């Protein structure tokens, strides 16, 4: 229903944000293997936010 | 250890936590197509944390 569907969409949104913010942090630290994995993680996080926005938006 | 390295690790752990909570909540909402992407996302969140734990913790 609306409140738990909305909060599922809001969790997918802040996870997409957090993968950008952690990629920036990994990049300042010079941690290049981890920064690649986090860039890719941000690709998956995007696809899930789009999927959740399509269903619950 | 740098403080910043620990900020990176805690956030990689958070994303690990939340893609999993969101995965279970998407299964509770019977949202199959979204639960499929979130399981793959959580897997990579888990992978990023293992990598960052080895390097920063």
């Amino acid at each position: 229903m609306t409140k738990q569907e909305k909060t599922a969409l809001n969790m997918a949104r802040f996870i997409r944000s957090q993968t950008l913010t952690l990629l920036e942090k990994l990049n300042e630290l010079d941690a290049d293997e981890q920064a690649d994995i986090c860039e890719s993680l941000h690709d998956h996080a995007d696809e899930l936010y789009r999927s959740c926005l399509a269903r619950f938006g």
